[PDB]
């Protein structure tokens, strides 16, 4: 009816088919994710859909999507804005290792916490992590503070230094009538969609966004979905993401 | 070696191949133009250059040659900052035209003044040119005031919207020490040259920077260059280009 909000998760990268837990780390698309992002584009202009700003993190995996997108509906043109805030959540220590080696050594039960709690933070990531350098010392994050800059996030982290960009950045924008595009990563997704849906944590927690496809929100003057998350694609994906 | 900014022109564009006057028509790069910003990414990677923020044109040649750049140096997550302002000069109705038809038809001597001639500007884009919509219709141009919106420009023209941008916005930032990367076009990025190296109009008129090369500048306190222009890139590529001036 009136403002319509776009949002896409990247799709596969690099380390996901390595199995690996990526939080901060700049894993790069995998050609699946590419192709992900190509058709999820290819739905967006089939649709004919027409966005005036995009918001993306300083992750290559979403950057490229938002590319990608761009690039199938003609409008590279549009301005893009991005910013650590919709990273995805930083995985601590557990950046880089092996999800089905992690459970083995931690257990199942650790694990899912780790992954599904929505307050409890993953391992600190310490100073002689294999990626601390990597990542804390990417000139990427110069301006954060050192209380921004974090070792570790919960959900809740997540989401508490996204819903702050979201209110001072995207919002805006919305309500000017700038029909919007966010290209960013499942936690900080869930942020957005948390906020917009006033989920519970426990909601929150089993919701999982499809990746690659774009997932579009109509919205009320006051930001808030006149009806549920609709997905675009063909027959096939789109009702096979539900 | 104070301040650096780097500057680069996007390579052949699918109406470069055709020989077709693109002006202000999003053409996009052609397989051989893409390659080139690839090239001249890898020289910056190569040379381990390092940027803060990026400024570019609303026009798909350029901003693929500045996203293949970033890819090239693994800085996709830099600022990038899109504008008309740094869009190629807008060739008026010769847009879409052959440009052996159209020395033909109107002659050399006519031709030369539209493509050469500082402040001549080419015939108006009429509202019932081809691409009269298709440009001056885009949304991508809405905020424009009714006289921002050319329908034609000189050299002279472009430069005069091109460097406004510059002062007000990119200067700036050159000065709080963010290392810019400019990706554009030939007469935006000409408005650049001749403003930095205080060129004739003559001068610049015959200055034509070379395509795809990362073309550096080392600015002193008060941006003004320190040295020659210089070119990344192997000795083939920057030798080539490098007997041209
Ligand atoms: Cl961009």
């Amino acid at each position: 009816a009136a403002y319509k909000l776009v949002l896409i998760r990247h799709g596969e990268s690099a380390w996901n088919l390595e199995n690996r837990f990526s939080g901060w780390y700049d894993a790069d698309l995998s050609p699946a994710g590419h192709e992900e992002a190509k058709r999820g584009g290819q739905a967006l202009r089939d649709a004919g859909y027409e966005f005036d700003i995009c918001f993306t993190s300083v992750q290559k995996r979403a950057i490229r999507t938002l590319w990608t997108v761009l690039d199938a509906i003609d409008q590279m043109w549009l301005p893009v804005v991005r910013t650590w805030r919709l990273n995805e959540r930083h995985y601590g220590g557990l950046t880089g290792l092996n999800k089905a080696e992690t459970a083995a050594k931690h257990g199942e039960a650790q694990v899912k916490i780790w992954r599904r709690s929505y307050d409890v933070p993953p391992p600190p990531m310490e100073p002689d992590h294999p990626f601390y350098s990597n990542i804390s010392k990417d000139r990427r994050y110069a301006d954060l503070t050192e209380d921004q800059l974090p070792s570790c996030e919960s959900l809740k982290d997540t989401i508490a230094r996204a819903l702050p960009f979201w209110n001072e950045e995207i919002v805006p924008q919305i309500k000017e009538g700038k029909r919007v595009l966010i290209a960013a990563h499942g936690n900080s997704l869930r942020g957005i969609v948390k906020h917009l849906e006033g989920l519970s944590e426990e909601a929150i927690m089993e919701l999982n966004l499809p990746t690659g496809i774009p997932i579009v929100y109509e919205l009320d003057k006051n930001l808030k979905p006149i009806k549920p998350m609709q997905f675009l694609g063909d027959e096939e994906t789109v009702r096979k993401a539900m």
